[PDB]
């Protein structure tokens, strides 16, 4: 009767507002102890297998990952496309139709589908499978008086759990009774300052975040899924190119869908006039033997005029480019993983970051220093001061520190260094190494047995101190504590290398003060040290600590931050620029929050945007009775950019209120980045989501897209450059295979509308569409990307993908090959004073007429790709060519292969030996290619 949904309903209400609640729910979570059969002693007393079955219905806290399939599931899933469809069944209905009494289309059709499929299913599987390599226990339970380690696996609802420093939380619980506990939950909350947990306040234990100093007892509460990390794990279970590609797949094949009607309509037509002008069929009773024929054979000569429409080339070409651009994306530290998310990043316009962890390098590290009555603004040489101030610091911050707080190497390649103890005076520790010093010596000489007195922190004066007596037989004393509480217990300062001056509260405590300001102005927290030394003789008494405290000597005043990491600011100004607007969500202060905002420029002073508070934010959105609407929120999106105290689920709702929205002109593609299981929610919901890898929790990594590798905010401006790049790369490549395939589709309908034989036969067709174009797609997405691409603002998620200068090159360059392809047919008999081959008794050697045609036709489109560089308006075609030896190198190829093809072609490749001077002339006119380039760009579009 325990009935679990109103025990995880006590969860997930962190803060002093559970303290409220459990007092009216619960007594003083002593109740609810008694409420399950267990006691503070002796918690669980029987182990009772039987008894741990029956608790075991709570959870077995155990989630195993799926791991879908090796190779098969894949490929299945890749077979499920739009235009893969469309392709199979025209290879299918050209294959079957070809046997009726397309041999080669029907298998050149099916073998490229086979080849896009394996290429997609082996890049996915290769990046699953390379995901997992950088993602790659027993502790305290008190079961029957004696505490005795149990694994993981075995905890149940209602164990009594030990917690000392350095541990890992399994699972929620509630706070029994302990010692001054800090927990850390940057990670699971967001809170960048550590949090103390108490009986009395916030006795809110979460599962998965680390413990750092204190020691105590709790409570087991949600112990599997129901815990506060399963619930967001268990919710994490068409990118917009594939969108645009499919809407122009289905675009082209309705094109040649009505050219192939009119082939069938035209040709009817004129069999049935041309029949029936002349004289007249009996019409009776002939229409059933031989009449049919005709008209399927019509129907046949119009389905072959429809194949050649559709491009069957097209996937496997953008699927080679985007590998090749994911590829060489790796080297920039980003792993992308579905290789369709390469291109969503280009036309992002907006960014939602985490602060911890993401903007901000979550350790808190000393920003500026004030020592020797010399305000430094940045962390100075260790000579600059050049006194005894700097070992009396020294020995102040390594001796007054608690021993078990130290600074580790983190042993590896490539990390930042790891921090165990309590951060607020690690940061601290760190400012002697930060002075290129040593601590370690100084502490390993004096440990805790030669430290005479001790005063631990206490709450009821905010400050810690230790006094030494080794130097001499006179004493020695150091203080560490809060600003105002120690400076207003100080009595004398030290005034560079010179001794001490006395700190009268007289306008000197006030100049102290007004240099304060601009440390807490900038979000800096204040601590300074202090020292005192006591006479031996007599020896005073450590009991009245009244005037002991009092008549210090501050040596320094040091402000603690969590700075931003050193590229931010500059990749945040880089990326405005571009169209893409900032904003920053996380879970942490609302003073903080704006705090940093604007250091990273994301607010600018003037107030002129909103930053609005958590709960603020879902109140409004809601009309009264409880739920959302788009208006709300449309209301308040465009100029929010900072959201404070924030949790998991309105990450999710200011995500999808941005995708889901028609307010604004153009619609919004968003890409989250973050590093913690808040941001698990809102990566899914994200059209891309980058996250961090080296300071990342697993389940951020799970609904990412692109990790970054290498952490750093810089590599986020280069996703955007590769994605603009791969975008101009299809359009060009769309651009030169439209030509192909607008060209050979008039050339079939000429061939068998007016004429009866067509110049290029299926098989010169093939290796045109499939061997050439493909590799003229890799020459084509080679091209290195340039800074200059980050100034064009971003496209919309609905514009279409052929730009209205690519359908001027599309159709002005159609003009010049139909000219002379047409004109060579013709009348290019009389050119070459060669035999005519325009009409073959369907068994006859390969004319050498048709192979001018075919070779014409072929060298042209050679010359088309060295124009089709340029997208935009460029008249130099011919610029940064020679930084590109692989275009080269195919094009090379691709001559040279064609050569050989021509000349040892014979009946397979209907091509015939030509000589030398009918080499040349096919030259030239494909050469005229280029200056007709020129032509077509003068034209204004
Ligand atoms: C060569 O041009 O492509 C051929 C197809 O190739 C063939 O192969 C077809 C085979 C027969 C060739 C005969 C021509 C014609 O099809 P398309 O792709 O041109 O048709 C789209 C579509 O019509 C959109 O709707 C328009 O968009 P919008 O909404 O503005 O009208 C868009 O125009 P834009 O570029 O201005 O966006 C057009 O491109
Ligand atoms: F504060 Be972040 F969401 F880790
Ligand atoms: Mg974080």
């Amino acid at each position: 009767g325990c009935t679990m949904e109103e025990l995880r309903s006590l969860m997930e209400l962190r803060g002093t507002e559970a303290v409220v609640k459990i007092k009216e729910t619960y007594g003083d979570t002593e109740a609810i102890c008694r409420r399950l059969k267990t006691s503070p002693v002796e918690g669980l007393p029987g182990t009772a297998p039987d008894l741990e079955k029956r608790k075991q219905i709570f959870g077995q806290n155990f989630i195993p990952p799926k791991k879908p399939k090796t190779f098969l599931q894949l490929v299945w899933e890749a077979l499920q496309d739009v235009t893969l469809i469309i392709l199979e069944i025209a290879a299918i209905i050209s294959l079957g139709l070809s046997f009726y009494h397309g041999w080669i289309e029907g298998a050149a059709i099916l073998l490229s589908v086979i080849c896009v499929v394996l290429v997609t299913a082996f890049n996915d599987w290769s990046k699953e499978k390379q995901f997992r390599g950088l993602q790659s226990q027993k502790f305290t339970v008190v079961r029957a008086g004696q505490v005795v380690q149990i694994p993981v696996a075995e905890i149940v609802v209602g164990d009594i759990a030990q917690i000392k420093y350095g541990d890992l939380l399994p699972a929620d619980g509630l706070f029994i009774q302990g010692n001054d506990l800090k927990i850390d939950e940057s990670s699971l909350t967001g809170e960048s300052d550590q949090v103390r947990k108490s009986v009395d306040k916030d006795p809110m234990l979460l599962s998965g975040t680390h413990v750092m100093e204190g020691s105590g007892r709790m409570v087991v509460t949600a112990v599997g899924v129901n815990s506060q990390t399963g619930i967001i794990f268990t919710l994490l279970g068409k990118s917009v190119l594939q969108g645009k590609l499919t809407k122009l797949a289905v675009q082209i094949g309705k094109a040649g869908l009505v050219m192939s009607a009119i082939t069938v309509i035209i040709l009817v037509l004129y069999f049935t006039v041309d029949t029936f002008v002349v004289n007249k069929k009996p019409w009776l009773t002939e229409c059933t033997p031989v009449y049919v024929q005709y008209f399927v054979k019509f129907f046949i000569i119009g389905v072959t005029v429809l194949v050649v429409a559709v491009p069957e080339g097209l996937p496997l070409a953008v699927t080679i480019s985007l590998a090749y651009s994911v590829k060489k994306m790796m080297k920039d530290n980003n792993l992308v993983r579905h290789l369709d998310a390469c291109e969503t990043m280009g036309n992002a316009t907006a960014i939602c970051s985490d602060k911890t962890g993401t903007l901000t390098t979550n350790r808190m590290t000393v920003v500026q220093a004030y020592v020797g009555d010399v305000h430094y603004k940045e962390i100075p040489d260790p000579s600059s001061i050049n006194a005894k101030t700097l070992e009396l610091l020294v020995n102040a911050i390594a001796i007054n520190s608690a021993y078990t707080t130290k600074i580790l190497p983190p042993e590896k390649e490539g990390a930042l260094p790891r921090q165990v103890g309590n951060k607020t005076e690690c940061g601290l520790l760190g400012f002697v190494l930060d002075l290129r010093q040593d601590y370690e010596p100084v502490r390993s000489q004096m440990p805790e047995e030669k430290l005479y007195k001790v005063y631990t922190f206490n709450s009821v004066r905010k400050s810690m101190s230790t006094v030494i007596k080794m130097p001499d037989e006179s004493f020695r004393m150091y203080s560490k504590g809060a600003s105002e509480i120690v400076l207003k217990k100080c009595c004398k300062i030290l005034s560079g290398a010179g001794e001490a001056r006395v700190f009268r509260p007289r306008d000197r405590d006030e100049m102290v003060k007004k240099v304060i300001e601009p440390m807490a102005c900038d979000g800096l927290r204040t601590i300074c040290v202090a020292y005192r030394d006591f006479p031996s003789s007599p020896e005073p008494d450590w009991d009245n600590e009244n005037d002991i405290l009092n008549e210090l000597t501050c040596i320094c005043v040091v402000g603690i931050e969590d700075p931003v990491r050193p590229e931010v600011p500059e990749a945040i100004r880089k990326c405005q620029r571009a169209g893409i607007t900032v904003r920053m969500v996380t879970g942490d202060n609302i003073n903080t929050a704006r705090a940093i905002a604007i250091k990273c420029g994301i607010i600018h002073p003037g107030e002129d945007f909103l930053c609005l508070e958590g709960k603020e934010f879902n109140r409004r959105i809601r009309n009264e009775k409880g739920e959302i609407e788009q208006e709300r929120i449309d209301k308040i999106w465009p100029k929010l950019r900072v959201l404070a105290r924030s949790s998991p689920t309105d990450k999710h709702t200011l995500v999808k209120g941005i995708i889901d929205s028609t307010h604004t002109e153009q619609r919004q593609v968003v890409a989250v980045t973050g590093d913690g299981t808040n941001d698990g929610p809102a990566l899914k919901k994200a059209d891309v989501g980058f996250a961090m890898g080296i300071a990342g929790t697993d389940v951020a990594k799970e609904a990412s897209d692109i990790i970054l590798t290498d952490d750093n905010f810089s590599s986020i401006v280069k996703a955007v450059m590769w994605g603009r790049n791969v975008y101009d790369s299809i359009s060009k490549f769309l651009q030169f295979q439209l030509t192909v395939n607008v060209v050979a589709v008039i050339v079939a309908f000429t061939g068998a509308c007016i004429t009866q034989d067509s110049p290029l036969k299926a098989v010169q067709m093939l290796w045109v569409n499939l061997i050439m174009d493909t590799f003229a797609s890799l020459a084509l997405a080679t091209e290195p990307p340039t800074e200059t691409l980050l100034l064009r603002k971003p496209y919309g998620r609905n514009k279409p993908l052929i730009s209205r200068t690519m359908m001027k090159n599309i159709l002005g360059h159609a003009v010049y090959q139909l000219t002379l392809i047409f004109t060579l047919l013709f009348v290019g008999e009389k050119m070459f004073q060669i035999d005519s081959g325009r009409n073959a008794p369907l068994h006859s050697p390969p004319s050498e007429h048709y192979t001018i045609i075919f070779n014409t036709f072929v060298m042209m489109q050679l010359f088309n790709e060295i124009n089709a560089r340029k997208i935009h308006g460029e008249r130099n075609v011919f610029d940064g060519i020679f930084r590109n030896p692989i275009f080269c190198t195919i094009v090379l190829g691709t001559f040279a292969i064609q050569i050989v093809i021509v000349q040892f072609g014979g009946k397979p490749f209907s091509c015939s030996p030509l000589q030398l001077d009918q080499w040349m002339w096919c030259i030239f006119i494909g050469l005229g290619e280029l200056v007709w380039g020129q032509v077509i760009a003068t034209i204004p579009t």
